[PDB]
């Protein structure tokens, strides 16, 4: 899957890096980085819905 994530929809709430650590970092600026931007870890779908803007997108 390819994983990416909006900066401009990013609140830097820290969802993604609680649900799947392994892939999602909430940054020192205050947004998420995307730690494998290719990655078959299904925690990447979840961290993509629970994401309260839906800056994530997982494809
Ligand atoms: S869950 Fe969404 S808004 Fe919250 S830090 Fe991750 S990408 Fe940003």
């Amino acid at each position: 899957m390819k994983v990416r994530v909006d900066a401009d929809a990013c609140i830097g709430c820290g969802v993604c890096e609680n649900l799947c650590p392994d892939v999602f970092q909430l940054g020192d600026d205050g947004k998420a980085k995307v730690l494998q931007p290719e990655t078959d870890l299904p925690c990447a779908k979840d961290a993509a819905d629970s994401c309260p803007t839906g800056a994530i997108s997982v494809e």
